[PDB]
């Protein structure tokens, strides 16, 4: 499992959470818009490719991700 | 040392930062999307404690390993 | 690379962002509770510049001050930047 720090720019956000949640990752925002997502360690590439297509430039555009190892997850 | 990462409803926000302070946890809350996202440092032993309060007050919770913790303080008179 | 989460007052908010701005470092700010939650990717060698800089960049409230620091682990790092 992994944690996804997705920053993108206001702009690119809720195209992107349309995006994330069509591609059936469970996403959360806070505010640049900061992203975070929870995905199982095959589909990280599936998430990136999602993020780098919806980064769009409002002249110019960009997004920055974080990927990082989770110990344990659960959900209640 | 762990931090976890909480994302859990508004109604059960503010019972959860009162169960997580009474069970001594510092937690930082974050207003999100609308949810609330705690980000609660802890040492390894004290885990699992801090996950039994959040799935009795309530939510989908992270782990993550920390390499190195921090602390400053300062008092003046 | 490692990915530092700083909880600091708000009074401090400033500052910080201002003495990381100028020390070349790229963070982000969260409004939370209160205490404010600088989220700043940094490279393995410069984490010890980035405390230094936060340690120096907390004053005393009123009396007392302070912050907390972690510093995760990255398993990976992407960047995606465009021009038109």
């Amino acid at each position: 499992m992994k944690l996804i720090f997705a920053i993108v720019q206001d702009q690119d956000s809720n195209r992107l959470s349309d995006a994330l949640t069509k591609g059936n990752f469970g996403a959360t925002k806070l505010a640049n818009t900061t992203f975070i997502i929870g995905t199982e360690d095959e589909r990280v590439e599936d998430a990136l490719a999602i993020i780098k297509e919806n980064c769009k430039a409002r002249q110019v555009g960009g997004a920055t991700v974080f990927v990082m190892p989770v110990e344990s997850f659960h959900h209640f």
